[PDB]
């Protein structure tokens, strides 16, 4: 394996790999990390570009994935993809795809032009219909996964998985000091625990001798390093290597 790897550069024909979404005032990171990586993998393994609907995942999976805006289980999300499939759907108010995200973007622990996020957000309804004007039908717009698996808490295996099959979804414990991240390799040193957080790992590297994972957060682009962040790699820091999940698209 190379010392560094950036899925954005390795798969130039898959722009979803470079995009950063906004989960809004809803604890739907479990769903976002999943649909983002799935969007990447659909492009990687069928090179078609599709913005997989975070809305479809968040609202229609149900108990199998957890509790909607109240948090969920990443591996459960990839299972839904293989069982029920996922329709397309872009950013809030984009009118892109079958089911665009219905929760407004907001400021995540930063100041900006958008309204500040409010932890309190309800899970939208599971509507099995597409926005007006979009074709095909909800059922016909479903994209299915053909496998859903968990990658071992092993740095090399995780790197190999990414290197070969594309970005994966992961999760780690968020402490308050992470909220103010701007640059460099994040290492937890202080702050009360905020809870678990699911994200998308799309690569790795070494900064000033410090090995790290290249991660895409779902708190919009004005948070962190243009929406991305780097976190210590190799020591299961904050459990970043403990809950890696992925899957492969059908044909
Ligand atoms: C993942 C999650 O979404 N976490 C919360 C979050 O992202 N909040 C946004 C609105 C923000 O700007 O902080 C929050 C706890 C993180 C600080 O609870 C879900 C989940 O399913 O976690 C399990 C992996």
């Amino acid at each position: 394996l190379p010392e560094s790897f950036d899925a954005r550069e390795q798969w130039p024909n898959c722009p979803t790999i470079k995009e950063i979404r906004d989960q809004g005032s809803c604890g739907s990171c479990w769903a976002f990390g999943a649909v983002e990586a799935i969007s990447d993998r659909i492009c990687i393994h069928s090179n078609v570009n599709v913005e997989v609907s975070a809305e479809d995942m968040l609202t229609c999976c149900g108990g199998e994935c957890g509790d909607g805006c109240n948090g969920g289980f990443p591996s459960g999300a990839w299972n839904f993809w293989t069982k029920k499939g996922l329709v397309s759907g872009g950013l809030y108010n984009s009118h892109v795809g079958c089911r665009p995200y219905s929760i407004p973007p907001c400021e995540h622990h930063v100041n900006g032009s958008r309204p500040p996020c409010t932890g309190e957000g309800d899970t939208p309804k599971c509507s099995k219909t597409c926005e007006p004007g979009y074709s095909p039908s909800y059922k016909e717009d479903k994209h299915f996964g053909c496998s859903s698996y968990s990658v071992a808490n092993n740095e090399k295996e995780i790197m190999a998985e990414i290197y070969k099959n594309g970005p994966v979804e992961g999760a780690f414990s968020v402490y308050s000091d992470f909220l103010l991240y701007k640059s460099g390799v994040y290492q937890h040193v202080s702050g009360e625990i905020m809870g678990g957080h699911a994200i998308r790992i799309l690569g790795w590297g070494v900064e000033n001798g410090t090995p790290y994972w290249l991660v895409g957060n779902s708190w919009n682009t004005d948070w962190g390093d243009n929406g991305f962040f780097k976190i210590l790699r190799g020591q299961d820091h904050c459990g970043i290597e403990s809950e890696i999940v992925a899957g492969m698209p059908c044909t």
